[PDB]
């Protein structure tokens, strides 16, 4: 909408106070004019018609319980925007400052969030398995990263290219988490998962096996469920990514960690310059080695660490 940029205040899903960029025109809308061609957040009002209505508030204060998922979807989209712009010089998900649109209050007791080709969509959870999913910055950035992938490599959402697609989202989801520096970890979804149980999550990058996911190629899932295991076999790549960043010894193979920023630069370069819609795991390894070469040189520690990491997860 047309109006004037203002700054509202509210509380997110976890009860934390934050400022948000809004737009005034009779009401105050969740429309952030400070990033690209705008960040826009919508109310799906418990239904599944999208995007729903642009979020409007009478007083620019967003402390109602119903407000909290909107507050975080809006805020964490901006954090994710900032990550990609400041760290990777990428302007929004298409690289040309496309408007980032999100809808919250999607459906009833909906235990999931997703990018639907055009926008972000967040359920409120059923309150047992999940609370509103926009509460999790890694969830927000994971899903926004699918838009980035769709506009770059375009990894098909099935089998190995699909699992790479998933891993890429968990990797940058995690790096955004660290970027914001609020209780960062290498697990996914912990902030909005099972409010009655502490210490768990949907997935773990550092030990995928903690939630039944493979951490080696020889353990990969090869059935037809989950589009050929995209959220399962992602563990193998996530493991490799963890090892490149933090290092360790996995099934006897030692990896010297190079840190998150370099992991981020190598995988960003791989995603945007070498990967393709049908890339398999072995092709990901080569893209990663080639990217670290570009960035650090053939003889760098960095290149060596990348090869060690993929060796460690059985990917040649
Ligand atoms: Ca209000
Ligand atoms: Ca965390
Ligand atoms: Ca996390
Ligand atoms: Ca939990
Ligand atoms: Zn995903």
């Amino acid at each position: 909408i047309t109006g004037t940029s203002t700054v509202g205040v509210g509380r997110g899903v976890l009860g934390d106070q934050k400022n948000i960029n809004t737009t005034y025109s009779t009401y105050y809308y969740l429309q952030d004019n400070t990033r690209g061609n705008g960040i826009f957040t919508y109310d799906a009002k418990y239904r599944t018609t999208l995007p729903g209505s642009l979020w409007a508030d009478a007083d620019n204060q967003f402390f109602a319980s119903y407000d909290a998922p909107a507050v975080d979807a809006h805020y964490y989209a901006g954090v994710t925007y900032d990550y990609y712009k400041n760290v990777h010089n990428r302007l929004s998900y298409d690289g040309n400052n496309a408007a980032i649109r999100s809808s919250v209050h999607y459906s009833q007791g909906y235990n999931n969030a997703f990018w639907n080709g055009s926008q972000m969509v967040y359920g409120d959870g059923d309150g047992q398995t999940f609370i509103p999913l926009s509460g999790g910055i890694d969830v927000v950035a994971h899903e926004l990263t699918h838009a980035v992938t769709d506009y770059t490599a375009g990894l098909i959402y099935q089998n190995e290219s699909g699992a790479i697609n998933e891993a890429i989202s968990d990797i940058f989801g995690t790096l955004v988490e660290f970027y914001a520096n609020k209780n960062p970890d290498w697990e996914i979804g912990e902030d909005v998962y099972t409010p009655g149980i502490s210490g768990d999550s949907l997935r773990s990058m550092s030990d995928p096996a903690k939630y039944g996911d493979p951490d080696h190629y020889s353990k990969r899932y090869t059935g037809t469920q989950d589009n050929g295991g995209v959220h399962i076999n992602s563990g193998i790549i996530n493991k490799a990514a963890y090892l490149i960043s933090q290092g360790g010894t996995h099934y006897g193979v030692s990896v010297v960690g190079i840190g998150r920023d370099k992991l981020g630069k190598i995988f960003y370069r791989a995603l945007t310059q070498y990967l393709t819609p049908t890339s398999n795991f072995s092709q990901l390894r080569a893209a990663a080695v080639q990217s670290a070469t570009d960035l650090y040189g053939s003889t760098s520690q960095e290149v060596a660490s990348v090869k060690q990491a993929f060796d460690a997860v059985g990917v040649k």
